[PDB]
């Protein structure tokens, strides 16, 4: 296979210009040209490219500058064809940051992480971007006692109101989605999974505006299932966006290719994604890949790596094509009830009342027979893992 | 020290009652009658006991047994003056619960499971608890495709909708309390952590209805902040329960007495707990210990173990007070701005329009100097961990 | 794909035996006949079974009984051409194990621990077996204060130097495998890891008549690589027998059917042992599946699990195979210099001395140069999963 | 408690030195001089000091620069009275080691990896040093096809065998530690665990040479027991230095001051170092603090986590010691049976025969009986727990 624009697989800068340089060493590699990585990617496929803020502009261009490389940026933009679907801020390198942005204990830096994003939430709403993406990845703490969560949290809420008001009233249309991550680089993260930062949301001012942007690996990284998480922000439908990639377990960040880490769960991600209800997808939004070619790797590997991205999740999805057309393959969900599940408990127009008064729901219920009989559930994960190795 | 009834300490009937057959070995203590439980219990200081129905009274007890079951234990607390705070339902030990209770793929036991429930409610109901806590331990799967997760929230939803229901119509005047846990007895459990469990609720009919009970062990095995997500919890507002006992991390269920876990967030949430605004606790509910008396150990062991639970309570407390009235401690929080973070970020009536026209806030803003001093935050959790200590 | 004896897979009577009754609920099926058991797996294509005294004679089973089901086992075996390749003692179920066998605090159980393992040896003799298989899963503490480590190795030693000797002096031939786990059922097991185990070995008297047994879901609760480790335990030349199943990293001990955990290291495990030096297996003992068949099932399938296993080692082996014949992975292979470790560092008979001769392995030496070029490995791995994929 | 030049506290020149640049971050600190470090260290009570060659003259250096700095730094540790305990090689940061250095697939790199070692041990020797540790930060990969373990094992060990010989013909006397890690910076990195290391060493050509250098947050980043691990380092008298840090489980490496991670296990490992056999230390080298001072923190703070991490030892030093003189201790360890450990498992001249003789270890054994005796371990712990606390 081939991705089309159709498949809205995108990057981002950060991702193939990762120079390599991480906790323990030097950089591995010299620095990419957001230009070359605009044409690069437009030629594997991507449709679109995102990109933080200071990966595009060095942190403190003067106008000029920043005025110079929007420009180009944009030239490349038209040239190939590629969009902007999302915008990012980086509010995590500069060492103003290291106690977080919008939650730094010091008000200062608070007023100013805020203006850092009004600045890059224009300079999307003039590339066309839909969405802005929130990694508060320096908002939380190495120590209990040093941050006071509730007042984190209120401090959250209070640049996240401001920033859903200026879109409005500059009619910008944004979205917003929240990165939730459970530790690295704080010790804890604030909104450590998909689940803290869904029940977040719904505390704002205006919660339709805001989604979630959920990462492979963050939520790997505490040995959660990322594809049943996924499957609740769409039952709540807050999966504004999403980050794909690979990792093995709980350790430090990998950023692999989607589907070099938990290849099991990057199948049956990519099953709940595109087999969605009524033959669709499930999901509409851009596939972005937000991985880190190895530190081992020169150039070639890094364009490789992208490549490998694409493949991984179009091999996958394949495969989950052909698992659910298998005639075997349906016999064995019918006979392990997994439809079943759909179907109201209650009849309609049952209520406790009625169910009460049911002799077979307790009364004459043969809890004995019924715990005896199988779920077939092994056989069921047997065919589908013969799907994925092209057995089947 | 010595427990009073003011520090609501509550036990579960299957905790000092756990006879200690574990997954690979035969029980090393014989059954716990419950009213010798109560007795005991309200000797070592308890103020009330929970249980599941099946503690109580054995699966398939008559309806002439199971009454005067009841009968006996409504003597005991009597006798006592021990309260029921709150009560649950066992929907994971009987074989016909091996896919769950309300979200089998079996619809027939998802009847049956409301059913089982509803009882529970009107013996709750009657003997003065407050709260329904409801413990998924078999909603969950082995294997992804063996469970349609969107379709599972959707029997989830309708079983609370239909319990919140009939409470109502009885006046049972009864909250629910949802305990997330990430795994065991499933591979993987739905509503895994707090954070998806407060998402959850606030997508049912009568949300005012329902809070959640988080464990310690159930976050900590997933690696995650256990104070943190109890102070996000707070900030919600829905803490309505909590079951207190230790763990070592991602492995299997300790079950451990409260503190013999991770010591330093046991002493962090007894801080939150307490050390609440206005001086007073930030929580008023019952601080149950879910635990079980290592096997090990002989009935000995377990009133020993039983009192180490309050006694650690208690010793934490102690030294969280100590901890917070200590001058120098106070100086520390001071230099780390924990209390600059409750200063709202913008002055009382600025918006966007205000803040964009601060150039200190951002043209003039120095990152670099702001970014050069320190937050004092070592020092800080020092000083804690010296006051727990009792080295200061 | 078809199994043969030359496959060597075997399973423990345990496995497809095991009721289901775990820490959280009762049995959802019913007891397996040793006989049947044995018909069955024949059946499916296995050629030896193991078995713990235990499984085969209930605990305290007079001689008259226990005589009695040996006699039947044996001639089962007999008519279906299978072997007894290990064998080994349940020292882990009975309460008296509480604290341990070997390394028990109480004395009495020790001695107790030592008979039950001499007897068990008897029967494996008559039986033909060749290893004695030791998992001490009660060997270690809940509580650091608990136990003393070092008194714990020297008991450990103590015994283990004994059944040595017995075996050696009857002519038993035996080979001992201890069998590593990091945690579960004690909090903390001696010996954690399949490192852990070979370093204690190689203190025994006899260390030429000691391995390791490790279990591909023991390392995997440690977030351990498996294939890494057997790789080292087979530089060491102490893989004496394997036990395969499937994890979901660390958590409670899952016991899933070999792959159905980490498929990306169930695939490079079988790489490892069967393309072994020459085209031949790196290891020749018998490939044992030491899992369970999940609580959901009934005795189809168990049996289907059963099978499960077979399939999924031959699909890898296949795919395994494939990899390293093509002629496109030959040459990744070359570029990423694989091989090119297993030449010397050192010329030959070169010492220190024209090493630091050597002007080029330093003083003229390009690191920037040599920095910067690519290992190819993101390729190489990627060519890996497509033919695990069958995409290749 | 004040720190003495007999209690042995070391630190390397890079913990204090740490700028805080992260993975995800600029450095927050500037650079410190190595002649300040000396007098700071010297200061706050620290007897001796270690560094990678790196830290000391930095890479690259010509003769003229590389000599001036060791005699500058000479005279630092003259006029301090500070020694050299141990010195360690950078064999991570550099590019050309991004493949590892000892067990690159490059054998260009693995020739100048021993080259830069041997020159690290000459100004070891130089100084007075008595050990030499070595870190593999490089040596492991990210996919199981990129290394050849086995090859890899074989070079590591021909690099150390020549290392010895060369110390060794020169009269340097010089002791070697492995140091284990099982990941970060690698995926999965060579020899993970102290076991791994232990079993590897036991291999060399003069094993009496080598030792290991484990560190509390590596064997925690796998969720393994430390104490219990260097329990067994001591058992084997392979523990030859200690890196002393805090980590909360698995996750990236936090290198926390000592205590700060898992504070219980803290506890008991200065208890097991320093109650050890006569009345006496089980251990006599350098209590070494390999942490970092967090991103947060200035100069002040730097100087506060220094202190924090002796501060923490000595307190802990102080519990470990009441908790063993408390004869309520005494009796708890009696009814524990701890000591009964100790007493062989066979009476003196008792072997399988006279064992075999005895029917009270077997046939006359009541297990049921011995079985339903406790331990009494809960209560034990909880006395350990209050000593720490200073609740007794
Ligand atoms: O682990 C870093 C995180 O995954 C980051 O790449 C965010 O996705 C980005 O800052 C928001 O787009
Ligand atoms: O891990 C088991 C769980 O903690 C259980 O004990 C519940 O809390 C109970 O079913 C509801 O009270
Ligand atoms: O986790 C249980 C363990 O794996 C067990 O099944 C052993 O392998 C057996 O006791 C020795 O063969
Ligand atoms: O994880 C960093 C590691 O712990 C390191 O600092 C080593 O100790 C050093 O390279 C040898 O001393
Ligand atoms: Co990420
Ligand atoms: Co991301
Ligand atoms: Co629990
Ligand atoms: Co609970
Ligand atoms: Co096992
Ligand atoms: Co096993
Ligand atoms: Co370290
Ligand atoms: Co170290």
């Amino acid at each position: 296979v081939q991705a089309t624009r159709e498949d809205k697989f995108s990057f981002g800068l950060w991702t193939v210009g990762w120079q390599a340089r991480d906790a323990f060493g030097d950089a591995t590699r010299t620095a990419l040209d957001p230009v070359e990585a605009v044409h690069k990617l437009a030629e594997i496929g991507a449709y679109g490219i995102t990109f933080h803020d200071d990966d595009l502009v060095p942190f403190g261009s003067d106008a000029q500058t920043r005025d110079g490389i929007i420009a180009g940026f944009k030239k490349a933009l038209d040239e190939t064809g590629l969009i902007v679907p999302m915008v990012t801020t980086n509010l995590f390198t500069h060492p103003v940051f290291k106690d977080g942005g919008f939650t730094s204990n010091d008000r200062s830096v608070r007023r100013y992480a805020i203006r850092k994003v009004l600045r890059q939430m224009d300079l999307g709403a003039e590339l066309g971007a839909k969405t802005l993406v929130l990694w508060g990845g320096r908002e939380g703490a190495e120590y209990d006692s040093a941050k006071d969560v509730s007042a984190a949290l209120d401090r959250y809420r209070e640049a996240l109101n401001l920033l859903a008001q200026y879109s409005e009233d500059r009619g910008y249309g944004l979205r917003f989605a929240i990165e939730p991550k459970p530790n690295e680089p704080r010790g804890d993260i604030l909104l450590p999974t998909a689940g803290h930062a869904i029940a977040f949301v719904q505390e704002l001012e205006r919660p339709e505006l805001f989604g979630i942007n959920p990462e492979t690996g963050h939520e790997q990284m505490s040995n959660l299932n990322f594809t049943q998480g996924i499957a609740q922000a769409l039952w709540h439908k807050k999966l504004f966006h999403i980050d794909l990639n690979g990792q093995h377990g709980p350790k430090f960040d990998q950023d692999l290719v989607f589907g070099h880490g938990d290849l099991l769960n990057a199948f049956s991600l990519v099953d709940l994604l595109e087999n969605g209800p009524d033959g669709a997808p499930a999901y509409d939004g851009p596939r972005n890949f937000d991985y880190k070619p190895s530190r081992t790797e020169d150039y070639d590997g890094v364009w490789e790596s992208a490549k490998a991205n694409i493949r991984m999740y179009l091999l996958l999805k394949e495969r989950a094509k052909a698992f659910r057309a298998d005639p075997e393959v349906q016999e064995a969900l019918a006979a392990s009830k997994v439809a079943e599940l759909k179907t109201p408990t209650l009849n309609p127009g049952e209520g406790y009342a009625e169910l009460l008064a049911d002799r077979s729901a307790f009364e004459d219920y043969d809890a004995d027979a019924v715990g005896a009989k199988g779920f077939g559930f092994v056989k069921l994960n047997q065919l589908a893992i013969e799907h994925l190795l092209g057995a089947r």
